[PDB]
């Protein structure tokens, strides 16, 4: 764990920060709950088994903030690409991923690194 | 609590000022007590869970007033969104929830305090310029 990585002089990343697998749980759980209450977002994922992407999202946000475990899901491109997309819609659930950490007590400016981290993501997701 | 946030050196809030928490709920349940008994707001609640209402009125007045818990429900400019809420409408509300500041005993300095944080919510909130 963590003890184990300090001990090998490892830097503390963000999914370390934030509290790691059991934060990215609770903030994975919260996103989709405010992404599916969201009715410019929801029927995005009318056809989408739920469980299995909040699974998917828990690995691909904990291995994409520094965390040990893998992620096991589709390549972000190739998942996104074709599905009307746009800025509008990823500039939204960028925004429910705040404030999905802002409920989870995480200060500002760690929201702020995570959203430099997914901002970049854009090109894969978008299309509009 | 207040005595362990001063002990790490946390500063007093307009939470801490208003009576935390315990104060926050007291002012909730009458300022929604105004809001639906005012015939130009009650119909924008017809079919709201006023309950859950309340409590996510709560956790916001207590975040945004500086209080240590975060707040956890949908933001304003979205969640009022699609419902032509108007700059009147906004005043309104806004005059109530200073009158159950009142009611409650809060200083008026510390309700124009309260208002400050308030108005600038006008923007996220209405959609439509009349004040009539
Ligand atoms: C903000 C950055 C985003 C990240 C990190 C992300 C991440 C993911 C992940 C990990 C999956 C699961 C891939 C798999 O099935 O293997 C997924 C699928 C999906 N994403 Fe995103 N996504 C993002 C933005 C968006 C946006 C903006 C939308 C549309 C508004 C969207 C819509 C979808 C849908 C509908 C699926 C499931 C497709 C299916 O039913 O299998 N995503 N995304
Ligand atoms: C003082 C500024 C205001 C604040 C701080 C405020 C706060 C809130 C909060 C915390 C919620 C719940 C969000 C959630 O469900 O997560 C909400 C929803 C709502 N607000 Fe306001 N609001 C304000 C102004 C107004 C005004 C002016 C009106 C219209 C007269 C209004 C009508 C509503 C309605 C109809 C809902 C949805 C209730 C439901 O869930 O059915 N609000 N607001
Ligand atoms: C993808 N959410
Ligand atoms: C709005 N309450
Ligand atoms: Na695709």
């Amino acid at each position: 764990g963590l003890l184990s990585r300090l001990r090998k002089r490892e830097p503390i990343s963000i999914y370390d920060k934030i509290g790691g697998h059991e934060a990215i749980e609770v903030v994975v759980e919260d996103f989709y709950v405010r992404v599916l209450a969201d009715d410019q977002l929801s029927a995005f994922f009318s056809g989408t088994n739920m469980s299995r992407l909040k699974g998917k999202a828990v690995e691909f946000f904990a291995a994409a903030l520094g965390g040990p475990e893998p992620y096991t899901g589709a390549p972000m491109k190739q998942v996104h690409q074709g599905r009307g997309i746009t800025m509008h819609h990823f500039s939204l659930v960028a925004g429910h991923l705040a404030d999905a950490l802002t409920a989870a007590g995480v200060p500002s400016e760690t929201i702020t690194e995570i959203l430099g981290v997914i901002a970049p993501l854009a090109v894969d997701v978008t299309s509009g």
